[PDB]
């Protein structure tokens, strides 16, 4: 028929090898994705603002990633540039909850993880923007002209993942350091904590 030009459909119809491979990995992404699937779904995100950010990040990320099979909301390569951008700008607004848990974070080795997590957080959005400019491209192998979108796929989706995983860390190692703010100053300490681990 008429078919799209696009750059998501162009995605759709990369060479069957290369589907499978970025099939592979973007499996071991939705593993450290089902991570944070069951530790965000422990809780109650009223009063949790890290909680829905980590949220809007991972489903951000699905539509990225998404974009690499050839589906999904993001339709250009621009709007996965985009994309990248508002996991940002989310990252860095859970940055500030986060910075501020730790500095409640009366245990200094807690206070630690949450910090060293937190900079992970920094890197892998970083990565992603870099890696966010995905496309399949023109490319010569012996003498007969190929077309590939395996290199610029799988960058993203390592970038996605790392990133993920750095926001699980970053979920749970900010919800131990509120417990120790609580177990130390107890429930009726003067100033209240910054979020609100509620059980639903």
């Amino acid at each position: 028929l008429i078919a799209g030009q696009s750059a998501r459909a162009i995605m759709a119809q990369l060479p069957q090898e290369e589907k499978a491979k970025i099939a592979e990995q973007v499996e071991i992404f939705h593993q450290e994705k089902s991570k944070l699937d069951a530790e965000v779904a422990k809780w109650d995100d009223s009063g949790n603002d890290i909680i829905v950010l980590a949220k809007q990040m991972c489903m951000i990320m699905m539509e990225m990633t998404d974009f690499t099979r050839g589906k999904g909301p993001l339709k250009n390569t621009s709007d996965v540039i985009n994309a990248a951008k508002k996991i940002a700008e989310a990252g860095s607004r859970m940055d500030k909850l986060a910075r501020a848990v730790a500095d409640q974070c009366p245990d200094s080795a807690c206070k630690q993880d949450l910090l060293a997590y937190l900079q992970r957080i920094a890197l892998y959005c970083h990565q992603l923007n870099i890696c966010s400019k995905v496309k399949a491209e023109v490319q010569n192998l012996g003498g007969e002209l190929i077309v590939s979108g395996l290199d610029s796929a799988t960058s993203l989706i390592q970038a996605a993942k790392n990133l993920m995983n750095a926001v699980v860390l970053t979920v749970k190692a900010s919800y131990v350091a509120s417990t120790k703010y609580q177990k130390v100053y107890g429930t009726a300490a003067v100033n209240s904590p910054v979020v609100s681990w509620k059980m639903k």
